[PDB]
Protein backbone atom coordinates (compact mmCIF):
# COMPACT_ATOMS: atom_id res chain seq x y z
CA UNK A 1 0.00 0.00 0.00
CA UNK A 2 1.85 2.52 -1.15
CA UNK A 3 2.02 5.05 -4.45
CA UNK A 4 4.80 5.05 -7.32
CA UNK A 5 6.51 8.92 -7.57
CA UNK A 6 6.25 10.44 -10.86
CA UNK A 7 7.70 8.05 -13.38
CA UNK A 8 10.74 9.86 -14.55
CA UNK A 9 11.08 11.99 -11.75
CA UNK A 10 14.51 14.21 -11.72
CA UNK A 11 14.60 13.57 -15.64
CA UNK A 12 15.50 17.32 -17.18
CA UNK A 13 15.01 16.32 -21.06
CA UNK A 14 16.00 18.39 -24.37
CA UNK A 15 14.04 17.19 -27.48
CA UNK A 16 14.95 17.26 -30.82
CA UNK A 17 12.63 14.68 -32.83
CA UNK A 18 12.33 15.53 -36.18
CA UNK A 19 11.23 13.76 -39.60
CA UNK A 20 13.36 11.62 -41.67
CA UNK A 21 13.65 14.25 -44.13
CA UNK A 22 13.70 17.22 -42.02
CA UNK A 23 10.64 18.63 -42.82
CA UNK A 24 8.97 18.62 -39.44
CA UNK A 25 9.73 19.32 -35.79
CA UNK A 26 7.79 16.93 -33.82
CA UNK A 27 9.40 17.99 -30.43
CA UNK A 28 5.96 19.35 -28.63
CA UNK A 29 4.35 15.77 -29.24
CA UNK A 30 7.20 14.41 -26.90
CA UNK A 31 7.63 17.12 -24.35
CA UNK A 32 3.71 16.72 -23.63
CA UNK A 33 4.00 12.86 -22.88
CA UNK A 34 7.38 13.81 -20.83
CA UNK A 35 6.00 16.36 -18.65
CA UNK A 36 2.87 14.15 -18.01
CA UNK A 37 5.35 11.68 -16.80
CA UNK A 38 7.12 13.95 -14.23
CA UNK A 39 9.78 15.18 -16.30
CA UNK A 40 11.04 18.87 -16.82
CA UNK A 41 12.06 19.60 -20.23
CA UNK A 42 14.29 22.40 -21.04
CA UNK A 43 13.89 24.43 -24.43
CA UNK A 44 17.21 25.08 -24.35
CA UNK A 45 20.37 22.02 -24.49
CA UNK A 46 21.72 23.70 -20.99
CA UNK A 47 23.71 22.46 -18.44
CA UNK A 48 21.15 21.02 -16.17
CA UNK A 49 19.81 18.50 -18.98
CA UNK A 50 19.92 14.85 -18.36
CA UNK A 51 18.50 13.19 -21.76
CA UNK A 52 18.09 14.35 -25.32
CA UNK A 53 15.36 12.45 -26.50
CA UNK A 54 16.75 12.18 -30.20
CA UNK A 55 15.51 11.33 -33.86
CA UNK A 56 17.24 12.45 -37.44
CA UNK A 57 18.28 15.96 -35.23
CA UNK A 58 21.45 17.67 -35.50
CA UNK A 59 24.91 16.50 -35.08
CA UNK A 60 25.85 19.13 -33.13
CA UNK A 61 23.52 17.64 -30.42
CA UNK A 62 24.52 14.49 -30.74
CA UNK A 63 28.14 15.39 -30.19
CA UNK A 64 27.54 17.44 -27.43
CA UNK A 65 25.84 14.93 -25.65
CA UNK A 66 28.13 12.42 -26.21
CA UNK A 67 30.62 15.09 -25.05
CA UNK A 68 28.78 15.22 -21.76
CA UNK A 69 27.51 11.79 -21.21
CA UNK A 70 24.18 12.99 -21.09
CA UNK A 71 21.94 10.21 -22.20
CA UNK A 72 21.32 9.95 -25.60
CA UNK A 73 17.98 7.55 -25.74
CA UNK A 74 15.11 7.30 -28.91
CA UNK A 75 11.08 8.51 -28.89
CA UNK A 76 10.97 4.50 -28.22
CA UNK A 77 12.72 4.46 -24.48
CA UNK A 78 9.61 7.40 -23.91
CA UNK A 79 6.83 4.52 -25.04
CA UNK A 80 8.56 2.01 -23.32
CA UNK A 81 8.62 4.15 -19.57
CA UNK A 82 4.73 4.73 -20.57
CA UNK A 83 4.27 1.17 -20.87
CA UNK A 84 5.87 0.09 -18.23
CA UNK A 85 4.81 2.73 -15.98
CA UNK A 86 8.52 2.92 -14.84
CA UNK A 87 12.07 4.60 -15.46
CA UNK A 88 13.69 2.34 -17.82
CA UNK A 89 17.21 1.61 -18.28
CA UNK A 90 18.56 3.92 -20.66
CA UNK A 91 20.38 1.49 -22.20
CA UNK A 92 17.54 -0.71 -23.18
CA UNK A 93 16.05 2.06 -26.07
CA UNK A 94 19.51 4.31 -27.39
CA UNK A 95 18.97 7.11 -30.30
CA UNK A 96 20.29 6.52 -33.14
CA UNK A 97 22.55 8.80 -35.22
CL1 LIG B 1 15.01 -1.14 -16.50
Amino acid sequence: GAMAAPILKDVVAYVEVWSSNGTENYSKTFTTQLVDMGAKVSKTFNKQVTHVIFKDGYQSTWDKAQKRGVKLVSVLWVEKCRTAGAHIDESLFPAAN
